């Protein structure tokens, strides 16, 4: 038993970083077959990143202006190009590390886990999710742009996020593989500021759960409620609403413990309106939610890759 | 910015993980060079648990009764010896992705990965301290024995951890890698609970040094304390007691902050006494205790 924030092994992703360096900036890539992905804004100087025209800052670029590193080895650069804010650098070598691997786009509420690397060099490895607000409260000093977020499933490597920039709050912004940002955020130094996160209900829930897989139950009451009733309690907290497809995403955790949905949400009602009385719920003061349903299934089951 | 329970990259201990069956046993081993490390328990039976004999299980062992799986690749087994608690299988191909690394036995306050796996297959990482009381609060589900932990630093992995058993408070007990327990566990499903956990004091302030490196400043105060003060206070919240190791291996977090270590002591004793009062320090609301100074500085 037990539970904990824990991450894919990351070790079919370690196998892509890549050390990419234009002039003066260096970043990180991600080398899949014989292209490597990374952030667009390794073009820029000082100068570039304050009113950025990429198309044409690109358009100067010798494939020589573009050095990769696979650790100590050198990459030949045979081509650039743009897929909306990630740059697509065509090299000579195909990765033979290249593992399974697809390009997917997460919702809000959705986690992840991100390799953060300094130099091409994978550096550690923790788990996050994609905030309401679309950002990811991450740990990353400077040198981490490019770090990349996945999920596994069996032997296949999902990519859902390259990191492009810290917005002034301390937390991350990003886009997916195919250079799609996450949230109202753009690769430029504007005035870019979070919007008012909210916490993940459908998280809590199953965190809740976790907690009473794990003999932790004292919350527990004989009360249960509405999705209306317990959705006005919801938004008077800053929660997201619960949806009738939650309560379904949750069905085999109420199956498992013999607490339906709303049965939990009255818990819920009652933590989030009483506080927690001094008591803590899985080592936690706070309501975690960065916790899926299927994080929990997954965790307390004991699926592997 | 930020900051997060980071666990090192899996991928060098992930080439080192495979699959050991004794009878109707299955667990996890760890294949370095033609060696295959696992816990000696895979020799017993559940009517052998109370009270095993593990040299007469042993000598009952041949070389052929041990299944080694590497994905899909047996290894076979050519040899088999036993040190301490652990069980040592010599195979015949040594393994091509062996790291550079080392054994390592770790003191309480110490932080390291764990790889959870099932079957030789890996499931998860995740970062953990040895507790004081010399349990780790892992998450572990039946056929995680054998599952290891880790640091690695530049290339090189230091074992320093693999699981055995889980205690019946839902906390977990397991050797260094030369099969030697840490805390007074035996494997056997004997009585056995452990010492009252306590905070890893010298971690707690490692982490509010870490705070204020990134810019948060509400709990210190104007005040200091002596040492055996601080000690005397902290005893009574079931705090580890700090020692002038602990004060000297904070040496480089107070040069760096302009706060002296009997300052932050100060600031600690008064966080016991008035709680958060509904604030949080770099996202808690509880006092974390694993972070080591160590991994403060890799992070800060
Ligand atoms: C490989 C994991 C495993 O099954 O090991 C045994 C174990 O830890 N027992 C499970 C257990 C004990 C107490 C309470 C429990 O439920 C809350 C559980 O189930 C999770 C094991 C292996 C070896 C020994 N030994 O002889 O030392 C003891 C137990
Ligand atoms: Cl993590």
């Amino acid at each position: 038993s037990g539970f904990r924030k824990m991450a894919f092994p990351s070790g079919k992703v370690e196998g892509c970083m890549v050390q990419v360096t234009c002039g003066t900036t260096t970043l990180n890539g991600l080398w899949l077959d014989d292209v490597v992905y990374c952030p667009r804004h390794v073009i820029c100087t000082s100068e570039d990143m304050l009113n950025p025209n990429y198309e044409d800052l690109l358009i100067r670029k010798s494939n020589h202006n573009f050095l990769v590193q696979a650790g100590n080895v050198q990459l030949r650069v045979i081509g650039h190009s743009m897929q909306n804010c990630v740059l697509k650098l065509k090299v000579d070598t195909a990765n033979p590390k290249t593992p399974k691997y697809k390009f997917v786009r997460i919702q809000p509420g959705q986690t992840f886990s991100v390799l953060a690397c300094y130099n091409g060099s994978p550096s550690g490895v923790y788990q996050c999710a994609m905030r309401p607000n679309f950002t990811i409260k991450g740990s990353f000093l400077n040198g981490s742009c490019g770090s990349v977020g996945f999920n596994i499933d069996y032997d296949c490597v999902s990519f859902c996020y390259m990191h492009h920039m810290e917005l002034p709050t301390g937390v991350h912004a990003g886009t997916d593989l195919e250079g799609n940002f996450y949230g109202p955020f753009v690769d430029r130094q504007t005035a870019q500021a979070a919007g008012t996160d909210t916490t993940i209900t459908v998280n809590v829930l199953a965190w809740l759960y976790a907690a009473v897989i794990n003999g932790d139950r004292w919350f527990l009451n004989r009360f249960t409620t509405t999705l209306n009733d317990f959705n006005l309690v919801a938004m008077k907290y800053n929660y997201e609403p619960l949806t009738q497809d939650h309560v379904d995403i949750l069905g085999p955790l109420s199956a498992q413990t013999g607490i339906a949905v709303l049965d939990m949400c009255a818990s819920l009602k009652e933590l989030l309106q009483n506080g927690m009385n001094g008591r803590t719920i899985l080592g936690s003061a706070l309501l975690e939610d960065e916790f899926t349903p299927f994080d929990v299934v997954r965790q307390c089951s004991g699926v592997t890759f």
